[PDB]
């Protein structure tokens, strides 16, 4: 399938070189996978979800999206026009209030909430975990997603804006995840995007179109938009059985275009999130 003048992003997973604007993909788009998208929350209304998204936990008094963060980062892994796997199931688990913001005990609540919910959905393809979120380095943060993943659940996470070493924060420090630093249209890592020996791949996150709240669209940046990128990626990998959630982070670096980045610093990987077909 091809997505003509799609977001630069989705161009730039499907293809070997910059600059180009048509996302090829396979039809199968992540069907009968699903990605929680652990955030803000989900705006399960919007058309570009094609009834595809439904919340299923929130720590707050509402479930609803009201700062639309969370809207934005299920759109670029499953809607219909600016995500990466456009078939897939989207769960929303809102940790964060709608200042974009949450205490460590309701991450972890949130994280605790999809090692126990997975296997009651109709996942067969199998489960992705999106965290677009983080904060300081925590012990119990990072043993939180380390335990997701090994409920069965393949867990990205963003590496943080900071211009520094992920090591530093989590969940991003945690090496079992799948750690997402970013990257602009020009192939340079994002200026603001962590770095570092636990970064597992890059991915598109300087000015990236998706889905907002109020059936709307919206043009951010951050790591937190890289990473929704690989979740869809490994939903859609995972659907066409080329690996599993214990693998999908080592499969696609293993399969990611290598040294097509500038602005990495020596030490930190530089691979490309990329879905290898045509
Ligand atoms: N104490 C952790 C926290 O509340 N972090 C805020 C956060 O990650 N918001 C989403 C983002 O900035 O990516
Ligand atoms: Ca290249
Ligand atoms: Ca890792």
């Amino acid at each position: 399938a091809a997505q003509t003048n799609a977001p630069w992003g989705l161009a730039r997973i499907s293809s070997t070189s910059p600059g180009t604007s048509t996302y090829y993909y396979d039809e199968s788009a992540g069907q009968g996978s699903c990605v929680y998208v652990i955030d803000t929350g989900i705006e399960a209304s919007h058309p570009e979800f094609e009834g595809r998204a439904q919340m299923v936990k929130t720590y707050y008094y509402s479930s609803r999206d009201g700062n639309g963060h969370g809207t934005h980062c299920a759109g670029t892994v499953g809607s219909r026009t600016y995500g990466v796997a456009k078939k897939t199931q989207l769960f929303g688990v809102k940790v964060l209030d709608d200042n974009g913001s949450g205490q460590y005990s309701t991450i972890i609540a949130g994280m605790d909430f999809v090692a126990s919910d997975k296997n009651n959905r109709n996942c067969p393809k199998g489960v992705v975990a999106s965290l677009s979120l983080g904060g300081g380095y925590s012990s119990s943060v990072n043993s939180a997603a380390a335990r997701l993943q090994s409920s069965g659940v393949m867990v990205a996470v963003a590496a943080g804006n900071n211009n520094a070493d992920a090591r530093n924060y989590s969940p991003a420090s945690e090496p079992s995840v799948c750690t997402v630093g970013a990257s602009d249209r020009y192939d340079r890592r994002s200026s603001f995007s962590n770095y570092g020996s636990v970064l597992d791949i890059f991915g598109p996150g300087t000015s990236i179109l998706s889905t907002w709240i109020g059936g709307s669209t919206r043009s951010i940046s951050g790591t937190s938009m890289a990473t929704p990128h690989v979740a869809g990626l490994a939903a859609y990998l995972m659907t066409l059985g080329k690996t599993t959630a214990a693998s999908a982070c080592r499969y696609i670096a293993d399969t990611a275009n290598k040294g097509d980045l500038s602005n990495i610093p020596f030490g930190t990987v530089n691979l490309l999130a990329y879905n290898n077909y045509q």
